[PDB]
């Protein structure tokens, strides 16, 4: 029993974290085999940051300008390239702790674990969703750029996020591991605004199913709604439209609990219209949207 | 910026998790040097669980009755003993991945990270507080007994919790790594009730300071309260008495934010009496008490 925001065990990623330094600028890098991946703005000075031409700044760099530190031992750089907004440094040593891994680019509404690091050294791990406006609501201080987000599937590490910047609003923006930003953002020090955010409807519904699996039923009701009548209410409360694909993704949870998806949508409608009136769901006094249906299945019992 | 429930990186503990089997009963063990630690009820059958005499059951065991599995390789047991409610199995191989570690017994209100494991294999990590009634509100399924809770201090792993059982109310009870239960509980399959729980006042105050460090101030007010007048309100809302030691522990946070502790207590009083009226603090619609002052300092910026 119980339900908590649960991160993946971080050990496989811990063995990959290193430190990359260019001038007086240090951030974190990811060491897989004989390549170190880090944000390309490590090659910028505080001057260059306002509007850099990275192709210009990189052609003025040599290999020995990059200091890569894996714990105590320096790694010698033997080659460097640029792939979108990530720098790739070839080094003369393969990481012996390299896990099975892949790089994947995720969709908004999907979750991952963040290993927050400072000077190449892990400090903590937490769970995040990619918001619909392509930011994450992270916990990051100066020095954390280069930290990665990841999922784990049967000892294969799927890296999906590299941290590049905090926006003026205090939320966080970054790229996949091939350097492509999530959302419209660019890697320069200018005030950039994210689009207006929305609530991830399919995830709220998954979390209501988690609550039922855990024995909490107070929010259920005898009613059902049509998908279209639900979305009219969803739109009014700044919730994402629910699609037939979302309905089908919630199939397993519906089947384990005997509550039809559109049945659960009528509960969500009533909760949006009337609030909770002082009650809590899984220890929360608001509707939580950072658990995917996969997250719920992974953590909850297969029997209600 | 940002504030999230943050676990310690779990890699150092991942390398210690093993599987212990006695009869048809399997749970998790902790492998440090040449000793495996696990809950002693692994030697019980479903019959024995109602009211076991463990000294009786253990003297009827031999070393070869214990199957210890570290990944794929079996570890050969060469000796076994009992220390309170933990079994200790000597094995013929020292764990090469043994970190620097110690065993510590914590106070209620302190937090730790849980590495949830099944069949010796880590599945996830989350943060927990030891409740005032000595339970934890964990997330555990069948098979998780043997999972450990821990803090990390400068690459030294301080193990503080081993998981032994879920109570009929769905909360969780266990021991320190020397086998002493937290709270009044015993390791037998009977319905056991925990004392009535209370809210950890010093932690709520720490979390209000986290909110101020992160730029949220809406709950402050111009008033102060005396420690005794605060506790009269605390008692009315089932909050723990606040001690002068708690006041002094919150010294650093008070100093970083310029808000006197008793000033913050007047904010807490007003929040208890009037609620939040639809507003949130650090993304929460209730007052959160599972962050210690140490947790706040560790995660938040040293500058407001
Ligand atoms: N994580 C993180 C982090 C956090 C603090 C310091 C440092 C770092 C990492 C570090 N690497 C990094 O992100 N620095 C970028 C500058 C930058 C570097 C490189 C690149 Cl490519 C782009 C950018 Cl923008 C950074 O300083 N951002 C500022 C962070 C900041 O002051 N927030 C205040 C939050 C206000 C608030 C909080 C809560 N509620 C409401 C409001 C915001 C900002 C300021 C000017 C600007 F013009 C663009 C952005
Ligand atoms: N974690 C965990 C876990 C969770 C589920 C299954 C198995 C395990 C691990 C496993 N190892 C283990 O804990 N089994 C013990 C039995 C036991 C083994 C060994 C020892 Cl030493 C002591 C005890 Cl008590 C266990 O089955 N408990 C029950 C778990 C349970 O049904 N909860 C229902 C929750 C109801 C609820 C939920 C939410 N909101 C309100 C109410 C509760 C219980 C039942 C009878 C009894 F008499 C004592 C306790
Ligand atoms: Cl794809
Ligand atoms: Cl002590």
């Amino acid at each position: 029993s119980g339900f908590r925001k649960m991160a993946f065990p971080s050990g496989k990623v811990e063995g990959c974290m290193v430190q990359v330094t260019c001038g007086t600028t240090t951030l974190n890098g990811l060491w897989l085999d004989d390549v170190v991946y880090c944000p390309r703005h490590v090659i910028c000075t505080s001057e260059d940051m306002l509007n850099p031409n990275y192709e210009d700044l990189l052609i003025r760099k040599s290999n020995h300008n990059f200091l890569v530190q894996a714990g105590n031992v320096q790694l010698r750089v033997i080659g460097h390239s640029m792939q979108n907004c990530v720098l790739k440094l070839k080094v003369d040593t393969a990481n012996p702790k390299t896990p099975k891994y892949k790089f994947v680019r995720i969709q908004p509404g999907q979750t991952f674990s963040v290993l927050a690091c400072y000077n190449g050294s892990p400090s903590g791990v937490y769970q995040c969703a990619m918001r619909p406006n392509f930011t994450i609501k992270g916990s990051f201080l100066n020095g954390s750029c280069g930290s990665v987000g990841f999922n784990i599937d049967y000892d294969c590490v799927s890296f999906c996020y590299m941290h590049h910047m905090e926006l003026p609003t205090g939320v966080h923006a970054g790229t996949d591991l091939e350097g492509n930003f999530y959302g419209p953002f660019v890697d320069r020090q200018t005030a950039q605004a994210a689009g207006t955010d929305t609530t991830i409807t399919v995830n709220v519904l998954a979390w209501l199913y988690a609550a039922v699996i855990n024995g909490d039923r107070w929010f259920l009701n005898r009613f059902t709604t049509t998908l279209n009548d639900f979305n009219l209410v969803a739109m009014k409360y700044n919730y994402e439209p629910l699609t037939q694909d979302h309905v089908d993704i919630l199939g397993p949870l519906s089947a384990q609990t005997g509550i039809a998806v559109l049945d659960m949508c009528a509960s969500l409608k009533e909760l949006l219209q009337n609030g909770m009136n002082g009650r809590t769901i899984l220890g929360s006094a608001l509707l939580e949207d950072e658990f995917t249906p996969f997250d719920v299945v992974r953590q909850c019992s297969g029997v209600t």
